[PDB]
DNA sequence: TTCCGATAGTGGGGTCGCAAT
DNA sequence: CACTATCGGAA
């Protein structure tokens, strides 16, 4: 009945890959948190802001799954509030409750939602707290592409980050859902743009002592000591109409080679990339390389 | 054989903790 | 977060 590890989402690129009917909810741009005795982050480390942990641990039933978010605040402000080990904290904050694991993890998503609906009926006060606004996310039924697109337009106008899609009978998988599985899909709209390469930085292999983590995955520290330079491009620094930042994902092995081999000739060339607008502070959020020219 | 799931690993922006300054 | 490279087992 314990949540071995949080359910993660797969990315939807081709809307035709969606299996209908499906259950959708708005995507919250916040910080993940599951109640396992106390409030835990996505990596199962306790939530630093003891006041939030305490308040949520009390209001929510063991096995709750959701995201913490500050209404009207920037993403970074929400991050500061959640990641800071505040002694005392009085500001208002919300918690979007989107899943609930009771006894069996293999219970169908629709049923787990029913559990949420039932629990809320029995404890009305948990949505009335004066400091913590607990917002339940009951999925909406979408039967086709026309409906999904309409729903998307709707949640985006209301300020959400995007839309999350669930297979009705999907189990609560311990780990990341795949596309074929369709258990949990995220749907975000990225914006394409172009920028000029101004420099290149070499790729660095991390040879720090490989350990284990809260789940049993390979964990390696990032001490600059264990970082050994390789003869391939690690990231490029670009100039997006005055804004300077780096793009390091979206390259395959051959490209990292080609880029480093011709580091001289590529400086000054225009690259196409994409990024997510919402949440961007001083430069593009989630920059991903697409191509050249 | 080919495809797909599970991992390890490489990168980005940005904030907090905390020892050193 | 976004993404690539592998490996071993499912299809």
């Amino acid at each position: 009945m314990a949540i071995t590890k949080p359910l993660l989402a797969a990315t939807l690129e081709n809307i035709e890959d969606v299996q209908f009917p499906c259950l959708a909810t708005p995507k919250i741009d916040g910080i993940r948190s599951v109640k396992q005795t106390q409030m835990l982050s996505r990596t199962f480390k306790p939530i630093r802001n003891s006041v939030m942990n305490r308040l949520l641990t009390e209001l929510l039933p063991e096995g709750s799954d959701g995201e913490i978010s500050i209404e009207g605040a920037t993403f970074q402000d929400t991050t500061s509030a959640v990641m800071t080990g505040h002694k005392m904290y009085n500001a208002k904050f919300s918690y979007y409750w989107f899943d609930y694991v009771t006894d069996d993890p293999l219970k169908k998503y629709i049923d787990r939602v029913e559990d949420m609906k039932n629990y809320i009926t029995v404890h009305p006060h948990i949505l009335e707290h004066a400091q913590v606004k607990i917002i339940p996310l009951i999925p909406v039924e979408i039967n086709n592409i026309t409906e999904l697109l309409q729903y998307e337009r709707d949640v985006l106008s209301k300020g959400f980050e995007g839309v999350m899609i669930r297979k009705p009978d999907g189990k609560y998988k311990f780990g990341r859902s795949t596309l074929k599985e369709g258990i949990l899909l995220k749907m975000k709209q990225f914006k394409d743009a172009e920028a000029t390469i101004i420099s290149m930085t070499a790729l660095f292999k991390n040879t720090n002592t490989k350990t284990k983590d809260n789940f049993g995955y390979s964990k390696r520290s990032t001490h600059k000591s264990g970082k050994v330079e390789e003869d391939v491009m690690g990231s490029i620094e670009v100039d997006y109409d005055g804004v300077v930042f780096s793009i390091g994902t979206g390259f395959d092995a051959d490209q990292r080679r080609d880029f480093w081999q011709n580091k001289e000739s590529y400086i000054g060339k225009m690259v196409k990339f994409k990024y997510f607008e919402m949440g961007s502070k001083d430069c593009p959020r989630f920059p991903v390389f697409i191509g050249i020219r």
